[PDB]
RNA sequence: CGUACGCGGAAUACUUCGA
RNA sequence: UCGAAGUAUUCCGCGUACG
RNA sequence: CGUACGCGGAAUACUUCGA
RNA sequence: UCGAAGUAUUCCGCGUACG
C-alpha cells in the first residue's frame, strides 16, 4: 500500500551501483600493491605486449 | 546466463517512467479540454479557492 | 526505507499486467485475421516443415 | 542496446536479496557468538522482558 | 527472546567484453 | 599496459520494524 | 500451428501527496 | 487554479525467440 515511485526505485539502485563501482576501483588498487593477477588478467597483459611490440 | 549491467536495468527504468509521464501529460490534457475533473480533483479545487478567498 | 522484496514485487505485478496486456492482444489479432510480416514466413514456413514428414 | 525480459531484472533482485539475507543470518549468528549486542537491540531486548513478564 | 528490511564501513578469489 | 561489467566466499558497526 | 520475450505508439477512470 | 506520484479497464503496430 506504499506509493513507491518509479524515480525512487531508479535512485536505490543507482546507489546500489556507485558502491558496487567504488568496490572494484578498491579492490582493483589492493590487487595491484600485492602483484596479484587472475589466469585471464595475465592472458590479456602478455597477449598484449606481444601484439605491440610486434607492431613496430 | 547474460550479464546484465546495473547501468541497463536503470537506463530501462528511466525509459519506463517517460513513457509514464508523458502519458498523463497528454491524458490531463485530454481531461481539460473535456472539462473532466475526478471526485477527488474537486475537493482540492473547491478546498483551495475557499482556502484562497477566506485569506484575501 | 524501500526494502528489496518490494521492488520484485512491484516489478511481479508490472510483467503479468503487460502479459495479459499481450495475451489479451494477441487474441485480439485472431480475430481480425491479422498477422506481422514476421507472423507470415514464421507461419509459412513452418507448414512446409510438416507437409514432409509423412 | 540488446533486449531485457523484465522476469530476468526480477530475477536479478531476487537473487541480490536472497544474499543481504544470507549475510544478515550469519552476521547475526557471529555477533550472537560475540555476545555483542547493539544500543537498540539492548531496549528491544531488555523493553520486552519487562512487557513480558507483566502481561502473561 | 524470535523474526524482517535499511544504511554506512571495508577483505579475498574468479569470468566476460573493449584499445 | 589501460578501460568497462558480471559472478562467487567473507567480515564490522549502528538503525527502525514485528509477535 | 502452439509457446516466451522486446520496442515504440495510444484512449478511458480513480486515489494519495505538495502551495 | 497549479505541480508531483501511484493504482484500474482497455487498444494498436513492428520486431525477434522457442519447440
Amino acid at each position: 500500500s506504499i506509493e513507491i515511485p518509479l524515480h525512487e526505485i531508479i535512485r536505490k539502485l543507482e546507489r546500489m551501483n556507485q558502491k558496487k563501482q567504488a568496490q572494484r576501483k578498491r579492490h582493483k588498487l589492493n590487487r595491484k600493491e600485492r602483484g596479484h593477477k587472475s589466469p585471464s588478467e595475465q592472458r590479456r597483459s602478455e597477449l598484449w605486449h606481444a601484439r605491440q611490440v610486434e607492431l613496430s
